[PDB]
């Protein structure tokens, strides 16, 4: 559980992320790709970028990111209350995509390195605090939905 404080810097940094939705879901998909290479192995649509100027020039990357931090960004703005958004997620990527949850751990990852980077000055210890956590719910959240739909995470 998050408190209001704690949620409403987690909204505060997330509407620098709305400034350049795009930049910054490249930015993040790139991280994770060059920390954690067994990833890119998930996307069967990106697994053929070879350099991180390619991937940047991908539209499709571009546009896929606009749509995790869509997602993402609709479910931190329900302040813990995202079952409806977060069950369809935990959907796909349990049963079609097959995401284990320490992937998701490498995502979260990249999302606090690409935000700092970006906004050190609104993104200090106690705003990475309150992100951590609210990226941990999600992440305790959609590890309980995919054991409901009988994948491990
Ligand atoms: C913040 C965490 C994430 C969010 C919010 C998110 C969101 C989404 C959304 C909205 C879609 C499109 C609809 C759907 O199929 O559910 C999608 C597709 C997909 N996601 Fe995720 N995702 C996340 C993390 C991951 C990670 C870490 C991986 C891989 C390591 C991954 C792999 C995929 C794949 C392979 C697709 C299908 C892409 C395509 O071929 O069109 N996702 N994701």
């Amino acid at each position: 559980v998050l408190s209001e404080g704690e949620w409403q810097l987690v909204l505060h940094v997330w509407a620098k992320v709305e400034a350049d939705v795009a930049g910054h879901g490249q930015d993040i998909h790139i991280r994770l790709f060059k920390s954690h290479p067994e990833t890119l192995e998930k996307y069967d649509r990106f697994k053929h970028l070879k350099t991180e100027a390619e991937m940047k020039a991908s539209e499709d990357l571009k546009k896929h990111g606009v749509t995790v931090l869509t997602a993402l960004g609709a479910i931190l703005k329900k302040k813990g209350h995202h079952e409806a958004e977060l069950k369809p997620l935990a959907q796909s990527h349990a049963t079609k995509h097959k995401i284990p949850i320490k992937y998701l751990e490498f995502i979260s990852e990249a999302i606090i390195h690409v935000l700092h980077s970006r906004h050190p000055g609104d993104f200090g210890a106690d705003a990475q605090g309150a992100m951590n956590k609210a990226l941990e719910l999600f992440r305790k959240d959609i590890a309980a939905k995919y054991k409901e739909l009988g994948y491990q995470g």
